[PDB]
């Protein structure tokens, strides 16, 4: 899986070992190995919600499976969760796309999973 | 909605208004109140658009409905305009890739949107 | 066509004329003309890949048709061996997601291209 988070939250807010965790949160909740999951933190961006600049964040978790309905809500829950607590960001200035990539469309190590 | 703008245009060309005026134009373009209206804008990007350095922008427009063949032609004019008149980016260097959001793909405020 | 790539690689990292090369190869590697190729680098990312923090790359290539099985494990084989040539980044820590977009979906120059 990969989950990338877009903030315009300062570089300086994120706290040591921020990536860590979310690999291991990820890992847990979509049952995937943490060797699969990809981490991506982008601070200091140029953004805003609703014509606010107040702290908030764009994302996206794409996954092969392990997307759907109740998933998604939950990965909701824990995202905005830890975006709360670890970057001070209020649930409801969360954007977060979920992307259910077809294996034939997922390329690494010099080919694709299917 | 989510658009999310990147460029090669340094930073100090992007006017500080920019934001602002996108959330109110795409929230009259999409018949969605400015609070759920999220905008990202990404300056002194490493790129190029057909083989040239020249000022370009690659962007996404993500929303739940109000996306399809007529909206979207909509969509690109008012987008170049903005572009072209806040920016200086020729329209022929504009690209926005737009997608149609399933509700239950969405997640904000702990939840998804389904 | 668009084609992005994320890595933490410093942007000393990448070589002059790495954009003019992506945009070549991609050109021959899907069959569309130089003209309507975007490419995108962004260096010095916070990022991590399997908890590691070692030169990784999340890409992804959007292109209207010219995606499917074969081509892109084609893509990634190309991809890979580019990133690690020039950036050197073992394929291993590459994810590429490839999207097959509806000419409607993909804005340019005003309109869209269906
Ligand atoms: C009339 N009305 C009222 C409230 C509202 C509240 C929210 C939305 C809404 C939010 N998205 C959205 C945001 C970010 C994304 O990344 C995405 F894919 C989709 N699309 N629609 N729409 C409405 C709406 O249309
Ligand atoms: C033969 N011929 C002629 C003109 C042309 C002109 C344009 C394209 C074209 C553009 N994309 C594209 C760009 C950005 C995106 O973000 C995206 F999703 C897709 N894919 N194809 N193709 C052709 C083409 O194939």
């Amino acid at each position: 899986p990969m989950f990338i988070v877009n903030t315009n939250v300062p570089r300086a807010s994120v706290p040591d070992g921020f990536l860590s965790e979310l690999t291991q949160q990820l890992a847990q909740a979509t049952g995937k190995p943490p060797q699969y999951i990809a981490v991506h933190v982008v601070p200091d961006q140029l953004m805003a919600f609703g014509g606010s600049s107040e702290p908030c964040a764009l994302c996206s978790l794409h996954s092969i499976g392990k997307i759907g309905g109740a998933q998604n809500r939950s990965y909701s829950k824990l995202l905005c969760g830890l975006l709360a607590e670890r970057l001070r960001i209020s649930p409801d200035r969360v954007y977060i796309n979920y992307y259910d990539m077809n294996a034939a469309n997922v390329g690494w190590n010099n080919s694709t999973f299917a």
